[PDB]
């Protein structure tokens, strides 16, 4: 029953090499519909994306489902699937697909799905109001399974959507939202062959953590960073996702980012603004500093980070401390060397609040380096 439809195919001519402007922002919208419908330039990029993690920090498997031109010589539309069992063992791997279809039906639903010529595929479908999130994975040889996502605030996601650009923006033209808010999860999968034996094993959360990310936009991400941190979490009743970007050369190094933060549902902070209308500080932690937390493999050596939400009417907001307690991914981004960059992914263990409060938790993070300057 669509009644908005759009699917580009890489082998037809989807993919133009000029700049293209995204349709407009929808206010109070979550704009799951694509903001680059009929084509995509080689600059533009949207995301669907959909964590989760285990109530106990020891398990996590997240997809990112992107449109942009940048698998097209590996033969299509990229998606990003990473899994790590209690164990230690992970799995991770880009999945390629020649098609990829966002359609919105009458009844107000969307749906998606990322198709490959052999029969595979990753499809999603997400609530008219937005409370509830469906994916199913079949990918022949690689994963199969389904994950959910589901919000039971009080109050609705759609009370909480950003009213204007600027709540939706990172910075100018480049959107970022989380309209699902605090989201309950499962997974149920399959994976053929994981760690060094090759050997079959599934992977299972219940009423687990997480969250969603819709973001889009014409400008290609070297052109407004070169480091990014993003996390979704739970500490306590708290529930709190970011993302913070420090700016590369092209935009004088400034830094962005969008952040929320709910208490047992409701919403208390949004961020847009880095402290320097809430604002968020996000400083990182250094080895010498802090004898708790992991580094990753490359030049960035933080063993976790500070995060702050400030109130222009509150005198000391809300502090959390981020320690990175378990590797999911790590996979470099430059040639190796002493300045060699990378991305790493996280589970996080997170402890904060308020003044006065002690709350402990878990998050779903990563962080990138490129060698932009």
């Amino acid at each position: 029953e669509p009644t908005s439809s759009s699917s580009l195919d890489i082998t037809s001519n989807c993919i133009i090499e000029t700049p293209l402007q995204p349709s407009d922002f929808l206010p109070k919208s979550a704009n799951l519909f694509p903001k680059f419908p009929e084509r995509i330039s080689v600059d533009s990029w949207e995301l669907w994306e959909f964590d989760t993690f285990d109530t106990n920090g020891s398990v996590a498997f997240g997809c990112s489902l992107y449109r942009d031109a940048r698998g097209v010589e590996q033969g299509g539309f990229h998606a990003e699937v990473n899994a790590l069992w209690p164990d230690g063992t992970h799995w991770g791997e880009t999945l390629y697909f020649a098609v990829s279809e966002v359609v919105e039906n009458s009844d107000g639903t969307t749906g998606g799905k990322w198709l490959s010529k052999d029969g595979g595929s990753i499809t999603f479908h997400i609530a008219s109001d937005y409370t509830a999130a469906a994916l199913d994975f079949n990918v022949p040889g690689k994963v199969s399974g389904t994950m959910e996502l589901r919000n039971h605030a009080n109050v609705s996601p759609t009370s909480n959507l950003p009213a204007s650009d600027a709540e939706a923006q990172l910075c100018p033209g480049v959107y970022y939202t989380f309209p699902m808010g605090p989201v309950a999860t499962s997974v149920t999968a399959t994976f053929s062959s994981v760690g060094a034996n090759g050997e079959s094993r599934e992977l299972f959360i219940s009423s687990g953590y997480g969250g969603m990310v819709r973001g889009w936009s014409a400008r290609p991400w070297p052109t407004f960073m070169n480091d990014a941190y993003y996390v979704v979490a739970q500490v306590g009743p708290y529930m709190l996702q970011i993302l913070r970007t420090l700016g590369s050369v092209f935009v004088q190094h400034k830094p962005f980012a969008v952040a929320r933060l709910y208490l047992d549902g409701s919403l208390v902070s949004a961020a847009n603004t880095v402290v320097g209308g809430d604002a968020v500080r996000l400083t990182k932690v250094q080895p010498d500093e802090k004898s708790q937390g992991l580094s990753g493999k490359f030049r960035d050596g933080n063993v976790g980070y500070v995060l702050e939400f400030a109130k222009k009417d509150s005198e000391h907001g809300w502090t959390f401390q981020i320690s990175h307690k378990r590797a999911v991914w790590s996979e470099p981004t430059s040639a190796p060397g002493p300045d060699g960059t990378g991305k790493s992914g996280w589970i996080e263990a997170i402890s904060g609040g308020a003044k006065g409060e002690n709350y402990e938790g878990h998050g779903f993070g990563g962080q990138l380096q490129i060698p932009v300057p």
